[PDB]
């Protein structure tokens, strides 16, 4: 087990690749332009990263298209694609320490989280998806004797994947797993706030046996190369994870261009409903704190609204405060740290402004509330709780994407459901109760893509993940994720 | 069997409903405005139809939402929804003669087609979908012993369905069958060129037991009430059948509003590939003619590009010409008629302009090419064939939506495939060959949602139907149609 | 609603068919022999029924085989088979009053049960199965590009169905629905204790459009014609519902003959577990009584072992006694009657012998325990309860097939599960508890084909039904029932 | 690449384990008795192998049952069972040279086949099955609002697997893959003619992480320990691969004991149908020879009946003779050898007696026909062809299980199908034709579990494998194999 000093030495000794990757080779952007990749750990310069634009999108898509048409990957035997995807996952694990360190330096999450959650999670999405390839069957319809009706799935062709900065490698892998497994070529566009691991795994893909052109990586800004990919007339599908605002703009881009398929994973304001008859209130308290403090609250499914049955509120809230007190910001390179830096100054100022809005709209600060560790040259905020929140308050309605918890009360299950569903979002929700009927009926009534019962942040690769309403469309993970990267064909044969 | 005189008597004796339908009652538009519904068979006034706008969209959506929330239909037992949908289908059949007559008068297709194809096809979509409801199973994941992982589907809520004029009732039913079967409320917006059957079946739905508010019908223009539904902030999903141009606009509307799900069935320029080793050339010739002449060529999957192997071209083209000669425009109310009127003057001018374009771009007219029966006051054009067509010509690239055939030649299977896929569209295609390998390998290479082998216009309710590329996204018919009207939920329960 | 006098008039006015049915015609047995069909309601002669033997089995199998080979039904379009099966179900309903009367007279169940449960249940099995036919899809494997791998299902051919007397029509339909829907020819052998409804519906099948030879019916004894079918070298599959003893004998017959597939639905000793935290004790008490008294306890899944948590036992047992008191034997032709006659004298003696065994082995009689209504000439026994039962006692280990309840106690969930699973059987079980974890974990631990939670006798046509262990193999109802009547084929095509 | 001399040295240097394996340890049989394991390569003594009997079956099943009930494997997380199964497969590959050598020495197949087909094939069944575990989903029925209907699968408990000698390790793995993956305990009973690899992999299972008691191995005779397992009252399921005669006896044993589930893979007499319009006659000739000579014709799906369209017979048969001449018996330890020894003297004498019967019944010997290489001390027979065979001849009806081909002619497709289906068997069949319709219609009409088109011996792990009629019931490989090792449960929960 590596120490803080070990990680600090390794961080200093990294040579960091900043180039784009197109047709099997690292490359500068056509313009030669770069942007500074700055670490939120302490503000050090990590790398000058290629700043791609429309011209680079064009070259990457031409490369993607040529590779798809060659059939080198798209017509490779399923069992062979499986083997390659599993080797790809294996190379992530083999290079786990470097990749984890890049993630931590790039966007500030604790090294123990990068190493323990992100890298294994990314690898698992690649290998599980790979494992599934030849376990999938298409269909033969019930037809008259002189007909053979086949209903099959084929890869769409060229896929653009635009991903965010909060789980850079893992979110990339949630897309790459099913998209590559089904045989598509993918152009990956990582967040400008976290380009490094995406850039690095482009090389690993080649080493695993992914052909040149099949996985191209274009670092750069959303409003330049991201937009260019979404408007491209020869991209078949764009998959996206990010804000609801940008997600909507992608639907507009598709409409303005070639009617490409658009699949979105967007914001959340997930309600964590704790009933008086929860089987384990301490577990509910620990989980409620973890739900908002894990990864600095920079989680789409953060349990940012805590709904507590009023009769246990006075006992439960102090339990949640004490649990939250164990989540402490610190040096992300220290293995003992469980809360890291926020991704940058821009994000931190947004979070601080929402904390200010909590005060303004009349909520009661009961824990945290301040920026800390300023002397480090990094960006850190205390996990924060507001009590006495009404669901119409800004901190109840709007996604904060920091470790800021809103606490609301209710007195009936029906009110809990009404409050929980009172949102434009619908990514996740949780219910804590020992009652059989109340558990299933409440879960059934919540309009959310994931509903966790007597736990938070549940599910694994077998569980589809995605939004109701403005939290998105379509699902990541599970076999259902494959459907975003394929087209149905009905082949009706007269005999 | 009814005679022409019988159908003319019946046409005269219809009382035709023109009002919108909201919350279980026929109603004027809020503005009181109407538009004239004129028959293309000769020009008579059928009815003054309510011209709905945004205010009516709002009232209909409020009705739909309230109905959905009440659970009267959305939480009705699956077996009971099945019985209702089957009764709904049964009422279409019970009233087939009236509905077919309305269809024929409304948009000009032959009465024998309305009676023999449209009404049975529509009824079948409703009954088959109903039958399927309790044959569908959701999923239980493989999880650790202390977890129960449920993956289920739930109705999205409020669905707007916007449909075209070429198969008014049948297309409405393709949407209504699965949308209603899954438990949604639906707001149906029929084409302003063909509002009458949708208006009529609103009452039949009530009679079958569909609760008030669950199926609302808003006749009116695309740019008024259609647009209002697509921009509405409380519509969860819009499903669409129509032009690629408008389909794209709907993606923009969704992005501008509430990120509603958008499912599109759009245009086509389907290739009909006849190899020299086709098993039955006469069958191929008969189907090639039917593929362009049926429903006046106003068919999304019309075989508008006939690709013929050069070595049989001289023999096959005269066969296609002779077969096309049996398709003759005539009085739509005559049961002997197999080709009806074009939907309106605007449509006839478009077809005539494309025939002119055929000449201009250098193709050779070998059949038809002219308006006929002007004395009737109706709009009729001869089924038309151009030979010597290059795929770059306008008549080869652009959807005409009239009975105009382009004939192209090829020398190799590779060439046929390249030409076939050389289109922004991808709705359907056909292959004619007696060879096992060539049939399957060519079918596999064609980028289209339906591929018919040794037949044209194949499939039934078991066959998903929809586009690759700019022909749309998602599928109508089959069980896959249901997925457009539901959301996946992952319920992970800690035990 | 018909009165007792009405049903008695109708009983007198029946003309009852007693012949076998082969190749579209009613027929005597080859030997000319008959057996007396006597009613347990009072002892009248209903009909002299053909007593078939091996010669008749041979002729029926030859008819079945020829019909199968002709394709009249086996290669009939799926949608047409669906329509026929639905018409078949519709004829059962059209003739419900006659069929229910035949059932009640034949084996003694109350007329209100025959009319309200048996005939609708049978019709439902036929129509639901029919509806499902064209909703089923076979499979296409993930293969290399030069391979097409089809995995399809085909009817086995000739199916023998051997059924019992407790639900004569409904059990026959549980087999016929999926066996006929998949395209097989079926030879049905009803119990010699209840031949009449099977004989009758043979004609209804013809009327619905089932071709001659596809459904043959051979009334007669198990050891003659039943055995002949099970040993027949040209029967592909036998499906069976009856005793575990005979079920085992069928496996031996298959091994002695042609290795035909054997699917068994056999005996049961189902445990009904009521925890102290059951949500509704009165509902639990009412269901516990119904579970043993319904259809005279002549139910494979009768809740014959009531397991009660010791801490509610003193409160719950009087509730069960009072609820059982509402179940009173009476004239089966009286519509007010909720408990009918036992099927014959042999059955009554068996029940009385087990009541004697209850006393001998040391249990405590707390309700019923005696034959009643001897003056009627019929066979009736009081619903009976023994308290203080140990699971090692004969009444706890052996299936009684009468209305005799054994009451056992437990202190822990672990104990309840151990007792519940302490049986050679495994057909059904029930759990009553308001606790989420306990309900799912206990249901998971129970080795039984059906587990009902907070209800008894649950499920519908969507729920597969069948045994663990010596309660049988394979499942009736649901789509899984179809798999007993088809064979998988892997067609791997090199392209 | 190892030479013949290398393999001869390795064979001499093996230390061979002969003991049974129970509860994590090698053990003598209770009696202390052994049988001589003799090599058909040259007659050398390989090992004295434990000769288990009823007492050993009892101890193994008690061990299996205790392990299943402990949940160490049966309740282990799916993802963890997957990982263990993949490591298990990995250890087969890691020890491939030893395992391949054991197989070759034990039952005589060429070392290049053992190394290239058997070991990789066995490993692949284990890992593919393992990979599938968490890709499988169970079901949630469509039910009323106050019901939750779960349809799930659970392991049956204790599985007996009885396997033959022709593919000892691979057939064992076809059973072990799905049986262990679903969580069962397995008692494996290898053929007394080939016990060695089964004995050896028992240790590898433990090293991979399979808990003690979960995989027990009992070498010994069929009529002692095999029979004891099939009659055991606490074995839930027996799966079998072997002769039809013994397969039938297992059905009888189940009936005599506890009604255990019985799944059989039995004999074959597979027809290889070559039409005049086969796309590649040379390929058909090569494959027809391989179909009968591979693994000494000791293959269940050996293409033992060659049906050739009469018009190509005179040209085709010499092609088949020339191809068959490339398959030459030789030293199984020589890597160049492509035909090995027959398993023993008993088998060889059976084969020679069938060759004698070919002469007697009037067939024409056109190739091979004699025992060879007698001086080696081993058992070898020339690949043999009889022409002018009629389907009623013994060599056409009966399974020979040696390299003996029967050649038949036909003149119509209909006759080809009649002849092909004229058998009590139905394991596999093949069709060679370039015609689309004839390929699919003929394949559809053949009553066989596998149908190969324009190839022989096709399919991989995605293709279910097993018999129609007396070739067995149920399927090995694919996801369908899992169903033999699990039970369906319907859990209906009232809410
Ligand atoms: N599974 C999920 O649903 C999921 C997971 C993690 C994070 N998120 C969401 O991500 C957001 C935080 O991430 P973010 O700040 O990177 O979001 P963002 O919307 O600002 O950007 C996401 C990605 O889109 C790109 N982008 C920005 N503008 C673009 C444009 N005009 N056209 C094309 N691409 C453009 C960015 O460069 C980045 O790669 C939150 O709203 C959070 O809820 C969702």
């Amino acid at each position: 087990t590596l120490t803080r000093a070990d990680w600090e030495q390794r961080a200093q000794n990294l040579k960091i690749e900043g180039r784009a990757f197109i047709q099997g080779e690292y490359t500068a952007a056509a313009s030669g332009e770069t942007f500074d990749c700055i670490s939120p750990v302490d503000g050090r310069l990590l790398a000058k990263v290629a700043s791609c634009d429309a011209a680079d999108a064009q070259r990457a898509v031409e490369s993607a298209r040529s590779a798809f048409d060659s059939g080198a990957w798209s017509r490779l035997a399923p069992a062979k694609r499986k083997a390659t995807m599993i080797r790809f996952a294996g190379l992530l694990e083999q290079n786990a320490e470097e990749l984890a360190l890049l993630e931590t330096l790039d966007m500030g999450k604790p090294i123990s989280d990068s190493l323990g959650v992100d890298i294994p999670g990314g690898a698992r999405a690649l290998s599980w998806s790979g494992e599934a390839i030849d376990k999938l069957y298409d269909e033969v319809a019930a037809t008259p004797h002189d007909q053979l009706g086949l209903v099959t799935r084929e890869p769409v062709g060229v896929v653009a994947a635009i991903v965010p900065w909060n789980f850079p490698l893992m979110m990339a892998c949630w897309k790459l797993g099913p998209a590559l497994s089904t045989g598509n070529s993918v152009v990956l566009k990582p967040s400008e706030k976290s380009p490094l691991t995406a850039i690095r795994i482009a090389q690993l893909a080649i080493e695993a046996g992914i052909p040149a052109g099949v996985l191209n990586v274009l670092p750069g800004y959303g409003h330049t190369v991201g937009k260019a990919l979404a408007l491209h007339m020869d991209v078949d599908t764009v998959v996206f994870t990010g804000s609801t605002k940008i997600a909507k703009q992608l639907m507009i881009y598709a409409g303005e261009s070639n009617m490409k398929r658009v699949w979105l994973e967007a914001g959340g304001k997930s309600p964590n409903i704790v009933f008086a008859d929860a089987p384990d209130l301490q577990a509910a308290a620990d989980s409620a704190a973890s739900a908002i403090a894990f990864n600095q609250g920079e989680v789409c499914t953060a349990g940012s609204r805590l709904l507590v049955e009023r009769s246990i509120k006075d006992r439960f809230l102090p339990m949640v405060i004490e649990a939250l007190g164990t989540w402490k910001p610190g040096n992300p390179l220290d293995p003992a740290t469980n809360v890291g830096a926020l991704v940058d100054t821009q994000q931190m100022n947004t979070v601080l402004s929402y904390i200010a809005a909590g005060h303004t709209d009349g909520a009661r600060l009961v824990a945290g509330g301040k920026q800390i560790l300023q002397e480090t040259g990094g960006t850190y905020v205390e996990p924060t709780i507001f009590d006495g929140v009404n669901n119409a308050m800004r901190i109840a309605q709007e996604e904060i994407f920091g470790p800021v918890l809103s606490v609301l009360t209710f007195d009936t299950a029906e009110e809990a459901i009404q409050i929980a569903n009172d949102t434009p979002y619908g990514l996740a929700a949780a219910v804590w109760t020992a009652n059989l009927s109340k558990a299933h009926l409440t879960a059934r009534a919540l309009r959310a893509g994931s509903v966790w019962v007597n736990q938070y942040d549940g599910g694994d690769m077998t569980a589809p993940f995605g939004g109701f309403k403005q939290s998105g469309n379509g699902r990541d993970k599970s076999l259902h994720a494959f459907d975003k990267y394929t087209e149905l064909k009905s082949t009706w044969i007269k005999l």
